[PDB]
């Protein structure tokens, strides 16, 4: 079939890729996409997910909470997804993702929705 096309100027910041806001449904799972430039960083990035207040994911390996963070040997970049099962209204809200490095800092904050059923 056919398709269209895009072109644009590389971004000038770390995060090459942000994690878009992504609304899911009650006792669905959600998955976040992401991305860090390590050529960019001086030293390995720190990727660290937060909950709105000063809370800690990723307790222990091996809960609803999931981390997948792959690093390219060409490429040279990070991709960070954050999973989560069995979402419900009371983990709906806002994130922040904190990146720190040798010297270069940076940190994105996504937001997350959870539909309820009728």
């Amino acid at each position: 079939g056919s398709s269209g096309s895009s072109g644009a100027e590389e971004p000038t910041g770390v995060f090459l890729k942000k994690p878009d806001s992504v609304s899911v449904e009650t006792g669905k799972d959600a998955v976040v996409v992401a991305k860090v430039n390590g050529k960019e960083l001086p030293d390995k990035p720190t990727i660290k997910w937060f909950k709105g207040k000063w809370l800690e994911l990723g307790s222990k390996s091996g809960a609803r909470f999931s981390f997948k963070e792959s690093h390219n040997s060409a490429s040279n970049v990070y991709t960070v997804e954050l999973h989560i099962g069995k979402v419900v209204l009371g983990d709906r809200g806002y994130y922040r993702l904190e990146v720190k490095a040798k010297d270069t800092c940076d940190s994105c904050g996504f937001n997350i929705d959870v539909e309820a059923p009728r």
